[PDB]
């Protein structure tokens, strides 16, 4: 089996991608935020208390005739920008893009935080990391990739964002219309639960690239590229005006600026993301200072290739018996 489905920027700035995905019988289609950094499939619900709901869809397991308490199960889950959920869990169907697994569970949630409420574009995450983070007690669960994986053609999933424009995540084959050259595979450490590989280095706009081992996780649930501070004071440095600022959260640039592109290597490729993919736009509205896409890990205690890097390239989340991610440009 396969499926196929787009994924949409939830605003101007692609803060993140939603992905429409079918819960239940009859289908509930929830817009859900699938994240290769964590490993919980969770949903606003009828069981979300009341005033922590604002606009978004929620699954209604009473009207799911397929839907089965997962009896004594419950989550908690806190992401690394210091949002959080947690509730009870169901198990039910869920498909996405025409791939369906039955008995997939489906964390309903009791409390978000006010991150969460406050973005009504945003039914639900849909983990897709490895399924030892799955927060579920006492018996932990699968995510919905692990679940699929052995019914699908091949056993991986890629990831195809774009920049302020639709997508596409696929599972169970490679769509070699989606890229342009070769994909250039890297070796995963599961160690951390994470897609982590090794970078080979960086460039600064038309600057020679620099050979050097930067590890990190992909990861489609978060925003911007964070990697080590010297790595990001070697990018800013580039832009006139550019400052660290401790008051916005990080590096700021004048918005009248043209940003230099940043490249990473993977393996002997190289991936280059053009400069606009760097602006975040004004700090405030009406504000002449812009917020940069590539911030420092210092203190995160790991470096993210998140959706700045990652809407850049087709991305393979090969998940083989020993997995491995692959890179091509497009």
């Amino acid at each position: 089996s396969t499926g196929s489905a787009t994924t949409t920027p939830i605003d101007s700035l692609d803060d993140a991608y939603i992905t429409p995905v079918q819960i239940g019988t009859p289908a509930q289609t929830l817009n859900l935020d699938f994240d290769t950094g964590s490993s919980d499939l969770w949903v606003f619900s009828s069981e979300t208390t009341a005033s922590e709901v604002d606009g978004q869809t929620i699954y209604t397991p009473s009207k799911s005739t397929t839907a089965k308490l997962l009896s004594g199960a419950t989550w908690s889950i806190s992401y690394g920008d210091g949002s959080s959920s947690s509730g009870d869990v169901y198990t039910d169907t869920v498909s996405v893009g025409g791939l369906t697994v039955t008995g997939q569970a489906v964390e309903s949630a009791k409390k978000v935080s006010s991150s969460f409420t406050e973005d009504s574009t945003i039914d639900g995450l849909l983990g897709l990391a490895f399924s030892t983070l799955n927060t579920v007690s006492p018996t932990q669960q699968k995510t919905f990739f692990d679940n699929a994986k052995a019914s699908l053609d091949s056993p991986v999933f890629t990831a195809d964002l774009g920049y302020h424009a639709p997508g596409t995540y696929n599972f169970g084959f490679i769509d070699t219309t989606a890229y342009t050259g070769s994909i250039t595979y890297t070796a995963v450490s599961t160690k951390q639960g994470f897609w982590e590989w090794t970078s080979t280095g960086y460039a600064v706009g038309s600057g020679t690239f620099k050979s050097t081992s930067i590890d990190g996780i992909a990861d489609t649930g978060t925003t911007l590229l964070y990697l080590p501070a010297t790595v990001v004071s070697a990018y800013w440095a580039q832009v006139s005006g550019a400052k660290s600022s401790s008051s916005v959260g990080g590096y700021v640039f004048p918005c009248s600026a043209t940003l230099p592109s940043f490249t990473f290597g993977v393996g002997s490729a190289r991936i280059v993301i053009p400069g606009d993919y760097i602006d975040f736009g004004p700090i405030s509205t009406g504000s002449s200072s812009c917020f940069g896409g590539i911030q420092s890990s210092a203190g995160i205690g790991i470096n993210i290739f998140g959706d700045v890097a990652l809407k850049a390239a087709f991305v393979v989340f090969n998940g083989a018996t020993t997995p491995t991610l692959g890179f091509a440009s497009k």
